[PDB]
């Protein structure tokens, strides 16, 4: 089952400028940064709070590494803003299979690598009332 | 200070259909429903988790009551999807004054009523890298 909001994915043109905006305005600090070449993003995770399922909630800021990428295409069409939402689960494989069985498009056969070694999948936004929806299992098994 | 993600505001054409989508797909149940005539929305809050600051994180689904409203205009332009993000604080007045002093546009002089008697304000999306950003203090003082 989906037991938390894991993160809000926010697309931006300049990761370093947008990271600084969040730090200066709200005091949010960088929890982690990494590049995901498969996904075509440079990302920064900003931890906002811990959650009742033993996990955490983050802002995931995303700069495209290339124009021909999910985020590069989205930014070109829509400008900076919220790109996706992500829910956490202890068993992304099982929850993705259950959602596939409801006729919602699951974009990956098998979960792929996300931030901090997590295992991720996505649901198609046109099946989710316009919201690109990620399902995430953290690499570190967390304690409710 | 901003101590949690309070909610994700998600605009939809049909609140009851979108509520049912979230229930059927993810098992999320309705925590509360209300109409905010000033804001021009019918809303449903779906609680996803509790947070380390004593608060909670919700999906806030929003149907416009009228076309001439923030959400009615947004839906007409963009279709269904994520409308805003909201951060929680124990002192919305103080945090809004600090952010005003950074040159980010605060849309209200004084916080206004939000869901479940909360006190709310908004930051202009063009000052927040494209994200309409809400600040929320819950009506019930919560215990970290
Ligand atoms: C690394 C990981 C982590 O946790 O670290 C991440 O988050 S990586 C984050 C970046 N990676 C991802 O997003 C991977 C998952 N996304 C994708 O595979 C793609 O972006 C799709 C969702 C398949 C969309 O690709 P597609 O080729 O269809 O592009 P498109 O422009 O033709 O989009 C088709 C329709 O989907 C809509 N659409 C596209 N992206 C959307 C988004 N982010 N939110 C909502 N709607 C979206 C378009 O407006 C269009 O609607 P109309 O019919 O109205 O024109
Ligand atoms: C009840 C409470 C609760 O907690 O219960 C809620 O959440 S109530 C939720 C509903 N209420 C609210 O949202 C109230 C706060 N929002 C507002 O006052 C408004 O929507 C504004 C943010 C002032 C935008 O109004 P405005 O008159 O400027 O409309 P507009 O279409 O001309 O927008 C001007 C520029 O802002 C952009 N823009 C507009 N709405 C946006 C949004 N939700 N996210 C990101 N960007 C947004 C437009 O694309 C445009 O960019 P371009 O320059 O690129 O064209
Ligand atoms: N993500
Ligand atoms: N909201």
């Amino acid at each position: 089952s989906l037991t938390r909001i894991d993160h809000i994915g926010i697309a931006c043109h300049d990761l370093d400028a947008t990271v600084e905006f969040y730090r200066a305005t709200y005091g949010f600090e960088v929890f982690h940064t990494e590049v995901n070449e498969e996904q075509g993003v440079r990302e920064a995770m900003l931890k906002i709070n811990d959650t009742s399922d033993g996990g955490a909630s983050y802002l995931q800021l995303l700069e495209p590494t290339r124009e021909d990428s999910a985020v590069g295409k989205w930014l070109a069409k829509n400008g900076e803003g919220v790109h996706h939402i992500a829910f956490g689960t202890a068993d992304v494989d099982a929850d993705a299979a259950d959602i596939r069985d409801k006729g919602v498009r699951v974009l990956y056969d098998e979960p792929r690598r996300g931030s901090m070694g997590s295992r991720i999948t996505f649901l198609h936004p046109k099946d989710c009332h316009g919201v690109l929806t990620e399902l995430v299992t953290s690499a570190a098994v967390e304690s409710p």
